[PDB]
């Protein structure tokens, strides 16, 4: 490896580390800020535009109802994703600035990404050219390689969980399934699309899990659609674990390669899961022209800037029903979220 990436892998550790160790809370509360509109929904719960009201700072202020997070069965996933969220620091992760909680809820706020989810962006255009969709790649071959270097897996990749900021560049969102695992994890969760076959199996699986979802992504970015495609999820996996793909003619031959080691249903050959880690899909052919360092530092022009307004226009997002923020007058589930 090379000296810079080691040493900026060690440090990164280590400051990661030392806030995993002692989270952040209670470090807002909901009458600090004005509810302006939902931006999203989710069995998690929603996502609301809200306005500091000392600041005049917009957020993405996402709201978990305690009861219902323990109907799903969802507790352990959810102080995952608060403890991961506060304790990593990586320029295309969203940012948690503040959480705390009611005897409701629980709240995390984000810095709010006007762009909207690249998954509008893809189904207007229809697809995203080579050029454009290696910039995001790359900038997903970096965060994993980040994360992964902290024993995190990520578990959640898809176009709707990649926000397109004022730069251009991405933000990932959304660690309602990312979990710190030394070793295999065993929990089904994921979107059907994008699971890799030993989960579809009930193996205990690893990081290269992610790797096979980059593989999806990429061609869903390519070629405006996933590869594994079906009405119902139980035949998307049936094609999933079946280790055949069908390409477009348009991709480039160096496109069709790199696919075929990242969506490789042996585990133990996959791209990013061997000898070599990520430096096998950094040095393939399809990335000879992306300057790793230059992505890295935001210096790379982006292929396309979303048009907004300013940071409180939620024109790229779409419309949902407004309903109440409730806060019970009596503790709701307690002892459940104590370390939230
Ligand atoms: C940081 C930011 O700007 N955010 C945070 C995440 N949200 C969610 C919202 O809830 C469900 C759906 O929209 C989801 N795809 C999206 O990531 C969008 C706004
Ligand atoms: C029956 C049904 O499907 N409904 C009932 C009425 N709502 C409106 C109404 O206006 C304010 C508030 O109730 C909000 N929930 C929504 O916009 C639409 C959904």
């Amino acid at each position: 490896e090379q000296e810079s990436v080691k040493e900026f892998l060690a440090k990164a550790k280590e400051e990661f580390l030392k806030k995993w160790e002692s989270p952040s809370q209670n470090t807002a509360q909901l009458d600090h800020f004005d509810r302006i509109k939902t931006l999203g929904t989710g069995s998690f719960g929603r996502v609301m535009l809200v306005k500091h009201k000392e600041t005049g700072n917009h957020y993405a202020m996402k709201i978990l109802d305690k009861q219902k997070v323990v109907k799903l069965k969802q507790i352990e996933h959810t102080l995952n994703e608060k403890r991961i969220l506060q304790a990593v620091n990586f320029p295309f992760l969203v940012k948690l600035e503040f959480s705390f909680k009611d005897n409701s809820n629980l709240y995390m706020v984000m810095e709010y990404v006007p762009g909207g989810e690249m998954f509008s962006h893809l189904r207007r255009i229809g697809r995203f050219s080579e050029p454009h969709a290696r910039f995001y790649a790359a900038q997903i071959v970096l965060t994993f390689e980040y994360l992964h270097s902290l024993d995190l897996i990520y578990r959640d990749l898809k176009p709707e969980n990649l926000l397109i900021d004022q730069q251009g560049y991405i933000q990932v969102t959304d660690f309602g399934f990312a979990k710190r695992v030394k070793g295999r994890t065993w929990t089904l969760c994921g979107t059907p699309e994008y699971l890799a076959p030993e989960i579809i199996l009930s193996k205990g699986y690893n990081k290269a899990v992610d790797w096979w979802a980059l593989g999806v992504l990429i061609y869903e970015m390519a070629a405006g659609y996933p590869p594994f495609f079906a009405d119902q999820p139980i035949q998307i996996y049936e094609k999933i674990v079946s280790g055949k793909v069908r390409f477009p003619s348009h991709f480039s031959s160096d496109l069709k390669d790199l696919l075929r080691n990242l969506l490789q249903v042996d585990l133990t050959k996959r791209f990013g899961n061997l000898k070599n880690g990520v430096n096998d899909i950094k040095n393939h052919k399809w990335f000879a022209t992306t300057d790793w360092i230059a992505i890295y530092q935001r210096k790379v022009e982006a292929p396309f800037i979303p048009k907004f307004k300013g940071p409180g226009d939620t024109s790229n997002f779409d419309d949902y029903e407004e309903e109440e923020i409730r806060v019970s007058i009596n503790e709701k589930c307690g002892k459940e979220f104590t370390e939230f």
